[PDB]
């Protein structure tokens, strides 16, 4: 589409100085071209170059003090990219790499992905450029404080609900909460999501990312007449996702054989499939010690420093710890070990390069992290509805939702491929089912926004 | 001082690519040394590293519709860099070239220049890349519109104060008044300056920025046993300031005998000192022709096409155009012709080499342009207290309290350079008066901004 | 002007059931026609279409209960005009007549009134059918109490401040206020005006509309070449205004000699011109009999029972009671007595019919009610400036304004009679002053309002 | 007044637990007898029944954290008392023996020293039972910004508006200050007062309590056809009030001969009215010694340790440090020595008994501490003017006023005892000045508060 191509160009020239935004809108706008060419009202609206830029961005200064009353300088950022069909939703990351670029990337990828929970959830990203290793929980508590104190301003349980990310945990969510609710003078607990349960977090909450995940690739499974069980499953990390997908992979007769650390990674024939070594992960992480090897001197299992696990053979690969953590030599491992199956959990675990050859192999079934990973932030929607109406679902509710939803996204996203004549495109086909909502709205909402 | 020297490194590095600002940051903070030096306390609360990081950024989209019904999206600014001693204050600039580094160097000077007029007014700076070039009334009125429905929660009458700056006069500030006042359901007139009159502008507004500057030249003759009367300037423009300045330069005994234009240069031995020469430049400014020429054709002078008045032999050098007019090649002639008073009165007519340069010439003068121009906005400081007061001064009130004030920001700049040791060195001077009442504020808010 | 009278052809349609607003409507809009032929840029813009309808107009239900338990129900109104130069403001009128149709013509008259203060004032009226007339203290305090803790909600210090008029006096506005501020939990005791001493009213209050008629009427006199000093003046009524004026009258020279009441009206060739005499009006008006028969009684002067003072022979006639009060019959006698200055005081007391009439005489001085009654209106917009300063200005800082305003808006008027070829006619100068302030504001506000 | 002798007794049976309040109110309430036998109407509409109770109180928890992590707790108070006149005004008091009782009498006490100055100000009193003594600059911040984010939500410019007392200076004010418009985004800066100059003090502010209370005498003395000029004075304390007394003594011929600390009292016949004098004050007040001995030792004057100045024959007592200073023995002392001035400065320096007494004596003055010491408070409304202004007056233009109010409260309080027949009696002359105008004030207003 000659519409979709000029924005990309308009963008690469404006946003120069910001390559990972860039790269993100250019991804994910060309994949639309053939839903664009079939609305040529899109265009008299100037509905794309409305879409890439946010609605709003905020940012703004956080001094802070430390435990030995020396005064630090930080800077908070909350991108509300785009808000026409909920209140803006999205995480908060805690690192020393954050600016304004990486927010933008992250807050439009977010908006595209809150669309295909089929929620009523809207697009944003925050955080701050703090660097929360090596802080003191005090520490960590007294940054959370002054970053709220100006924060609230700007979010609300109708407006902009934020959540966790790299860096900010439900301790994070909890010391902010705190600060909330003291300034504002009430109780407003949907204002954040990944609360602790006393004060209103919801059952499965910790489950979410890894169950969402497999029940994803269930779907993928019967779309292709084949099974989970007795497959074999490389992961990457050893938290939370990796513990929720290994725990549910178990249950349904797969197995992970891999675990990984940014000291190597782990082979374990036999699956993390027990109460014994699923918890163990548990232990690890809690440990702080981050080391996987851990899980091979206590279980006795191959512990391969300073390598991925990219390299065994198994079913399915799940990445589910970093970015860019699959490059084109991780990649052509994964071809040449005839894996079929290759499932982004993790955000942006593929580079680029690494993801349009994994896509040109024609055997292959590609799965994006936008819709595979949904399953956490659908989670975080239904602690919006439990906290409106003011009581909480069991946990058999909560996962029986996560499970239907989790199908319909692979399902809704096979049949919009297929549609554009795509094929079993998932990648093209979350990108558009995602997108079209939006418009609807956008359009529905009239030049306001 | 080790501790300056250091935030400007930091300032260097992380501000890369906003050179504009970096560039600010250094100048001003490199003249502070011997205040920092004799404050250890700033360092012990990390006050530079609060200083250079704003308070508060807002960023947002800006759809708006054209007369033949296209719809064109710009990108809309306001950084509120610091209140620590009234509402934020400063103007709003639309052209194509603005971008978050412009917003953030004219911000931080804002800051130095509205602390130096003595008046409670804060430091912040906004606008859009919309170029109002070729717009129709209607066009900018719905532009101005839509700007204002997401800028009115943002700003207010005790919270931030917006005004005019390139690309925004009366014209602009009233349809972002009708806006505001309509959305708000009140009056509050005081949300911004540079009203017409039958809403609540001042009198003196006008001449505001032309006049003050004259009154600081004339506190420089006095300090430098010396006299107004007689002396010959050179001006750049026909605009508004070099229109006031022309006025009372000639009201006072001088004689300004140069303009300028996009297109060369005039040269008036006999002086723009008639009501019929000064009043001819609203003429040309008006027709919108932009043409210095027409004020040598119509008054039968010299006009040099292509070239700087910066040649002409005069008393008095007095830039009131546009940044970075007077080069080193421009400094070289001033300094060649002996010229002693150099005055800054546009905001960076000066690159910096040019301003080093005339710095090391033991003989002259330089007026920096935050304290010469201050005029302006201090009589958008006196607009605010009328419309607190919900009355009206008289012209006579009015441009005798700004002739106090000019004259003070003179006499404390001299008076601060010499007591750190400086000499008479009015940069430095306006940068630490300026920066003496912000730091006192801020240290006595605590660690709170 | 063609565009004037479509415009009153297209409301005398439309409004046909609010016959008094159409006949205000007409009156002004119909001596405009000079200035909207002078700028076809209004007719663009559907200026004169836009004023004639009402920003807002709220109505609401106002139940109270009397001494007895009983429960009423009465309507309340605000009609919030026109808001381009200042807050809406206007006063409260309690009386059983009261409808949309009054409420609006007050409230179009009142924002050409309180344009000629040349204070920053709207235009605005409100009131109730609520019968003041024989309810308790106690049940005017309940009705004012119930009337507030609606209208709270749309006015306030910077929004829309209201004040007295027939049926809503210092009392009245005493109890509003108390409501106001519990309801509110503030002060800002801006919010009305008219208010007692105690909590922010202004000295020279009672006095300002009497005081301000006789300073316009002095301006008519150096006008015409011509002096106070001996004249007589016929006045009606023996209240607030009458007993303003009649001080004032006598301070300067001159002498009242008529009084009036429903009863009849007094003759008192003496004038009334004594501290006895003056303070006895207030006795009078205090003993709530509403006689002016008494006066009579008490001084042993003339009173002739269910006459109008029209009749009697004097220099000026300033109808300062009722509506509706000087009629066609009324008016010839006073032709034919040879009385050049007619002066209208009090609001609409004259009919149409007469009002020609005495504009066609060609001897005559017709002073419009809206200039001359404007000392109160400016008296209101001097205490809103003592409340916002949160001081008070003594007696003689109010007066001395009052005293220049009244002439500068005599002065304006004429002036603006005689550019645009009317002539000495006071009546439609004071429409073109007015008009002239508030079509410069909207036209600058944009199409918002 | 049996009225005022019921409302006491039913005071004085429900507050029995608040033995401080339920004094003052007996105090204050008994002077009004007179008054209130001559206006019936109070009662009907349970005008001190509704006095004596705060229009609000609010009390709250304050946790903050010390220099070494430990978790400290506190309670703060507002008790906003009357409101009838102003926005609610009065200090803060931060010392281990606050609680609702202190903050009650001060408060009721405050409504009638803030109606005295003729300005528009409320009466409240507010604080906490944090102890500043012993705390690091840096923990009295964290204080006062955990006490400030409650507060913030109670208070406000056109609301509450509070200042300094015991235990708060304007180095707390300053950390409130910051905190209050970093949570609020605005700047509001009227919101406190004592504020440092930079971001909107007044200039007099440190003079002011004690130049007021000079201002007074020097009434006094014109009222006794007498003279400062040549009289002694004995002061209490070093502090800013008795520093501010001596520096206003000294000026008019007068001169103070003592000091006192809590280790003693100095006597000093040549009088403390040297700049070297008087400058040492202020040392001795830095120094953070707090030994009165220091004046001696430097400047070699009797010092008696353990002992109260008040046995020195002087002409002029004026106690201006600490409550229930002055007893029955101090007064015997003074009563034996034939002083009859003696001049309450600080705040209750002087015990009933002790009052009754020195009133009881025919040829005594004797001035209450509600009426001297208004200078403060009434420069604290000056400041809100300005600030409301948003601009500075000038030393001369406060100074003045301070003294023509100060003169007024003094004549005025002589005035009204004199009309109900009380003599010269300046203790019940302030509280009915102050207790008519509330009174006036609360009738107008109706039954709402
Ligand atoms: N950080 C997760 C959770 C966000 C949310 O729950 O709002 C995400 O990227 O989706
Ligand atoms: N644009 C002018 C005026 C700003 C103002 O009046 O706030 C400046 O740079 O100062
Ligand atoms: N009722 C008066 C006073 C209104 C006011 O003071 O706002 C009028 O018609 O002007
Ligand atoms: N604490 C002083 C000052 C209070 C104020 O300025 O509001 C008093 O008791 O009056």
């Amino acid at each position: 589409s000659k519409y979709v191509d000029r924005v990309i160009a308009e963008v690469e020239k404006k946003y120069a100085d910001e390559p990972e935004f860039v790269q993100t809108v250019e991804e994910v706008l060309s994949s639309l071209g053939p839903v664009v060419d079939a609305h040529p009202e899109y265009e008299e609206v100037a509905l794309l170059e409305r879409m890439v830029i946010p609605e709003r961005v905020i940012e703004f200064r956080v001094p802070w003090e430390d435990d030995n009353g020396k005064v630090h300088v930080n800077t908070g950022y909350r991108v509300q990219f785009n808000g026409a069909i909920g209140p803006y939703k999205g995480g908060l990351r805690f690192a020393p790499s954050v600016n304004l670029s990486i927010m933008k990337f992250l807050g439009f990828e977010q908006a595209f992905k809150d669309s295909l929970t089929t929620l009523p959830m809207g697009g944003a990203k925050g955080g701050s450029d703090f660097d929360p290793n090596g802080k003191s929980d005090r520490e960590v508590m007294r940054f959370c404080q002054a970053f709220m104190t100006e924060l609230y301003r700007h979010i609300g349980p109708d407006i902009d609900v934020p959540a966790g990310d790299l860096g900010v945990g439900a301790r994070e969510i909890g010391y902010m909460y705190g600060q909330y609710r003291k300034i504002v003078g009430g109780f407003y607990n949907g204002v954040l999501t990944g609360k602790a349960r006393s004060f209103g977090g919801s059952l499965v909450r910790p489950e979410a990312t890894g169950y969402g995940s497999v029940y994803y690739v269930e779907a993928v499974m019967k779309h292709e007449n084949d099974t989970l069980v007795g497959k074999t499953v490389a992961l990457a990390g050893f938290g939370n996702v990796a513990w929720g997908a290994a725990k549910k992979l178990a249950e349904l007769g797969a197995k992970a054989v891999t675990l990984s650390g940014p000291d190597g990674y782990i082979y374990d024939p036999e699956g993390i499939t027990t109460e014994e070594k699923i918890n163990y992960m548990l232990e690890m992480r809690a440990s702080g010690r981050n080391k996987v090897q851990d899980y091979a001197d206590k279980f006795g299992v191959q512990f391969f420093p300073g390598e991925k696990p990219w390299g065994q053979k198994v079913d399915i690969i799940m990445p589910c710890a970093t970015q860019n953590d699959v490059d084109l030599e991780q990649a052509k491992k994964i071809v040449a070990n005839n894996v079929k199956y290759y499932i982004e959990v993790a955000n942006m675990p593929t580079t680029n390069e690494a993801l349009r050859f994994l896509m040109q192999q024609p055997n292959m079934v590609v799965a994006p992290s936008k819709a595979v990973n949904a399953g956490g932030v659908l989670v975080s929607g239904f602690e919006m509805s439990q906290n409106s109406e003011r009581l909480s679902w069991t946990a058999e509710e909560v996962d029986s939702k996560l499970h239907q939803v989790m199908t319909d996204i692979h399902d809704g996203s096979a049949a919009a491929a297929e549609r554009y004549g795509l094929g079993y495109n998932l990648v093209a086909g979350a990108n558009i089912v995602g997108f079209q909502k939006i418009a609807d709205a956008m359009m529905a909402q009239g030049i306001a926004w």
